[PDB]
């Protein structure tokens, strides 16, 4: 180890993926006592990471914690709480990074419960939705940011195709997913022009056979739903290779459309319109 | 095709009023013979508006001033409005909360008051008149940015606001739809207009093709009494070019048989 150095990255790493690129990276996991969030622990254990998980139960955190050094993992730690709390998102990150003296990679996963409902007068679920799902994520990346510097570090964004088209029933939760899409991709062209070394990883999923989608989607919507353990992982994978945008879905017509072309001929067109200097 | 006269005695709500492309809205409404309600904090610059609205031919003019950073303020504003029209056949949600170019570093309270302006305050007005919207088969308008389709840097607070408000309003036009409400939901997507606040903001970082804010507001009240899902206005033909998203509409139909809805 102190005889040891090197680096993971260079020909073809852009573009391949090897789960030698998390041997010993300091993650971050949001939402990580069940689902998608839970998978990436496992896999991000099974890849040799040291890892820190949060979500509000102890007792599902502990087990993912359990199941994690089991795996493999260099080290498995978990800090409960709610990112309601605006307080507890900034010291989580700070003690997390405390645990494993510093941070490579924040994977930004949870979600405030939403259920598949038309929009009438619920004002209280979309400002819940907006603090808990986009508001938490800036406080948690500000928070990270520093340590994030140092490293060169990624920042994974959890996002879904509601996050990119419209969908009915999911108003509150559409506008929170379009909000990250803005937010993210605007810090990432300033990151760009600042020489900020920190890549934006926006995930864009379809349905994923979670227990909680499986529940609330039951005798409303009949789509097909993608595995959770592959989701994770293609994640990951798009985190760790750098890469802006990860597509996730089971139709393959989806994965053909989604993209948008025309947003990135419009950005680099612009890219050349404003002055910039003063606050570089 | 667009007449005036499709205005002609219509109740209109007009937000974010006192100055730049809401008062030039005012102004073509006014013109148009419309009844008009408009908002924004300061009394003085919306007094302003009522009188040269009444001087254009305005059928009736008032304001109500306040704060958009209050949700009681918005929920209340709209009862009134209502109750100086005797209904509502037109919502036009246009203010923005102050904001100018910068890198976003720590300023999580402009990130919140970003949110709570310029999308919240949008969904409690949206609540407060859709009852007289559904009365008189009527419409909101949603004043947006390119801003809120695309990335740009400098406004990743304003820009996650505007593109919150896309999302919101897709949604709940999607459920109008098969709910059968028959309420139109138009987005307008606007590039850079030559307002006072605008061009003050963008002094040495953008030069450029500045729109007239004239045009602007008619194009905004046009699209909306055409019932238009989406208004674009920029300057570059390059933008009207690129702007629409086809893959988005054909990705949405596509899904529309996903859904049970009884
Ligand atoms: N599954 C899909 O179909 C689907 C589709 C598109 C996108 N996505 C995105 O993928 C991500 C993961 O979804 P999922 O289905 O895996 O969700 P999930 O299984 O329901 O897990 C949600 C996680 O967030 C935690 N959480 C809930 N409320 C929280 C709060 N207030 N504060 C902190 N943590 C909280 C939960 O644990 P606690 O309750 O113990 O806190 C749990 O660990 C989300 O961002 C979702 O938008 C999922
Ligand atoms: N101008 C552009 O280049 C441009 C480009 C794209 C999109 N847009 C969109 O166009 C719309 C109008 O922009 P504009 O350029 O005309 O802006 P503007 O001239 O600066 O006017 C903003 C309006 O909002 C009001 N307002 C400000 N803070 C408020 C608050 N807390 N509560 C209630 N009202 C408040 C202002 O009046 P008070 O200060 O008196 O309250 C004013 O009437 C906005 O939605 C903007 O995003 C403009
Ligand atoms: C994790 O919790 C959920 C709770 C609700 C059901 C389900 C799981 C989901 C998944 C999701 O984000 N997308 C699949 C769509 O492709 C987008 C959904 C399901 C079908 C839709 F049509 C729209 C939204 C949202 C809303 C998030
Ligand atoms: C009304 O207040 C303003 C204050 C700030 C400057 C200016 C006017 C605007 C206009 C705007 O939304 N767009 C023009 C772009 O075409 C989109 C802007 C300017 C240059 C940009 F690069 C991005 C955003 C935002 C942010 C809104």
């Amino acid at each position: 180890a102190s005889m040891t150095g090197g680096q993971q990255m260079g020909r073809g790493s852009n573009e391949e993926f090897r789960p030698e690129m998390l041997q010993g990276k300091k993650v971050i996991v949001t939402g990580a006592s069940k689902g998608i969030g839970r998978e990436m622990a496992y896999h991000l254990a099974k890849m040799g990471a040291h890892v820190v998980v949060t979500a509000r139960s102890k007792e599902t955190l502990q087990k993912v914690v359990s199941h994690c050094l089991e795996l493999g993992a260099a080290s498995a730690h978990y800090i409960a709480g709610t990112m309601e709390d605006m307080t507890f998102a900034e010291q989580f990150v700070a003690q997390a990074g405390k645990l494993m003296g510093g941070l490579d990679m924040l994977i930004l996963n949870h979600i405030t419960n939403t259920s598949l409902n038309l929009f009438h007068d619920d004002i209280h679920h979309v400002r819940k939705s907006m603090e808990v799902n986009f508001l938490s994520y800036v406080v948690l990346t500000v928070a990270a940011l520093p340590m994030l510097k140092q490293s060169n570090g990624s920042i994974v964004v959890v996002s879904s195709l509601a996050g990119k088209v419209a969908y009915p029933m999911v108003a509150a939760y559409s506008a929170s997913k379009f909000a990250l899409d803005g937010f993210f991709s605007s810090i990432r062209k300033e990151y760009s022009v600042s020489r900020v070394n920190v890549s934006i990883t926006l995930c864009v999923l379809g349905l994923i056979d979670t227990e909680t989608a499986m529940k609330a989607v039951s005798g409303i919507v009949h789509m097909q739903a993608a595995p959770k353990e592959e989701c994770a992982l293609e994640i990951i994978k798009g985190g760790a290779l750098r890469q802006e945008e990860v597509y996730y879905d089971s139709s393959r017509w989806t994965t053909l459309l989604i993209r948008n072309p025309c947003r990135k001929i419009l950005e680099e067109l612009y890219s050349t319109s404003y002055n910039m200097d003063r606050f570089i």
